[PDB]
């Protein structure tokens, strides 16, 4: 009984999450969470799911983030979006349970 009336699952927005991290004040200096984000990025492309730039910048404004981090996920996007493949300097730290994650909001969705 959640009486909310069916809602859904933000899945995508909670990638977004990921992608904010927990600690917003950063930039220049990243650390694993330049490659984890391509790998959970990639992740949505594979799916079939190519982000627009456009929606890392206007999300960026909205929830706050750092310029020159939101430009380096557009960068990124733009890459995934146009059919690229980029490089990650860490594969390990894209762990399954982030992706499973995802994956178990889009299922449910």
């Amino acid at each position: 009984v959640n009486f909310k009336d069916k809602s859904m699952p933000t899945a995508i927005e909670k990638a977004l999450d990921f992608i904010g991290g927990m600690n917003t004040s950063a930039s220049v200096p990243h650390s694993m969470d330049e490659s984890t984000a391509k790998g959970i990025l990639k992740y949505l492309h594979d799916l079939g799911v190519p982000v627009s730039p456009e929606v890392v910048v206007a999300r960026g404004e909205q929830e706050g983030w750092n310029p020159e981090f939101t430009k380096k996920v557009a960068g990124w996007a733009e890459k995934v979006a146009s059919g690229n493949r980029i490089l990650i300097k860490n594969p390990e730290y894209f762990s399954t349970y982030m992706q499973e994650q995802l994956k178990e909001l889009v299922l449910e969705h």
